[PDB]
């Protein structure tokens, strides 16, 4: 644990590092895309790493070659992208502060030669016991993404990705393809042992999305996916999804907390949550709800299960108190809402498909499976 990244060297592209000065490190950087090593990246509090970056789309890779768990504590500054590598794992703590364009931090490694081709595959390396835990804050500018990626990725802070989208994901590899400085679309393969993305605190992607994946192997019933906090990516409906869960293949997506795709000025985004073992607790919240239409609620597959976009569980399980809310709340017909399983769904909670006060149907709500189904909450799904 020191107070600032030290043993940094550039070794693709061109740059230039400062060592502290007034508290402040600054890494200049002269090409699109830079790669650094370093013995360790540290940041005390009330510390600053300043990257000056040539464009809002420039990438710095920072990989540490050294031994230790990354300690933020501080402030990471950049007006471009920055993507941090530690095998040994990241701990933001309660006071960090991370601004940047785009920011990944990964225990899973990247060639040199393929990110200064633009080519952003992670994978290997990571040491066993890795993970990537934020109790502070990280943030990007408008479009821009966040992305953390480990065997275990735990967030108890703030993650804010206006217009943009954040990833959190827990797999044995994952490809980011960049479109015009922001993250055109995402893509994770393999399972990992005690694979666990959790979110106690808050991601809010704000006319964006938010995408959490872990694919854990021999789980039995262990939990792989945990959201006791709150996600949200209120705004515009999007047909891939303002909010998706993946649980894979394997284990237990348990939700507790609130999924919030709402839009008071336009129609309910699209919350999808995947996994084969699904437990919406009590307390839990899926809301989509929209002034001028109700959005899209699918938990365990799409409509019957025939969206080959849409896992398909093996087992929902809705509980008294649990609520899903679909509803129009002005004008316009209420959303659709979707429990489904090819095994067993056990609907114990509420789940509100209205249309608008002012006028509108109610939506369509399905609360079904292959196999058993246990149907004993309520439904309301009525005009005005």
């Amino acid at each position: 644990a020191s107070g600032s990244p030290t043993g940094g060297q550039i070794v693709a592209g061109s740059g230039s590092i400062q060592t502290p000065s007034g508290n402040q490190m600054n890494i200049h950087q002269n090409s699109q895309n830079m790669v650094a090593n370093w013995n360790s990246f540290d940041i005390g509090k009330g510390n600053t790493v300043q990257f000056d970056q040539p464009s809002s789309s420039a990438v710095a890779l920072n990989r540490v070659v050294g031994g230790g768990e990354s300690q933020i504590m501080g402030n990471l500054k950049a007006n471009g992208q920055v993507f941090l590598v530690n095998p040994n794992g990241v701990l933001f703590g309660e006071g960090a502060s991370v601004s940047t364009s785009g920011f990944v931090a990964s225990t899973r490694d990247i060639k040199n030669d393929d990110f200064m081709n633009r080519r952003y595959t992670f994978s290997g390396g990571q040491k066993a016991g890795a993970a990537i835990v934020n109790q502070g804050e990280l943030t990007t500018n408008a479009g821009g993404y966040i992305v953390l990626a480990a065997d275990r990725v735990s967030n108890s802070g703030t993650i804010r990705t206006p217009g943009g989208k954040t990833v959190l994901a827990a797999s044995e590899r994952i490809t980011l393809q960049l479109d015009n400085g922001g993250l055109m679309s995402v893509q994770v393969t393999g399972d990992v042992v005690n694979a666990l993305v959790e979110n106690r605190g808050l991601v809010s992607a704000r006319d964006g999305q938010v995408y959490l994946t872990a694919l854990g192997r021999g789980m039995l019933m262990n939990t792989v996916l945990n959201v006791s906090g709150v996600v949200e990516a209120s705004g515009m409906h999007r047909q891939d999804g303002n909010i998706v869960l993946d649980g894979g293949d394997s284990g237990v997506v348990h939700l507790s907390g609130t999924l919030q795709a709402d839009n008071a000025s336009g129609q309910g985004g699209k919350v999808v949550v995947q996994g084969k073992n699904i437990l919406l607790d009590k307390g839990s919240n899926i809301t989509a709800t929209g002034g001028q239409g109700g959005g899209e609620v699918y938990v365990g597959g799409g409509w019957q299960g025939k969206d080959s976009n849409i896992r398909n569980a093996d087992k929902v399980v809705m509980q008294g108190g649990a609520r899903i809310d679909v509803s129009a709340t002005q004008q316009g017909n209420g959303g659709t809402a979707v429990l489904w399983s090819d095994s067993y769904t056990n609907f114990h909670g509420q789940i509100g498909a209205k249309g608008g006060e002012t006028g509108g149907n109610g939506g369509r709500v399905e609360t079904s499976s292959h196999g058993n189904l246990q149907a004993f909450g309520t439904v309301s799904a009525s005009a005005a």
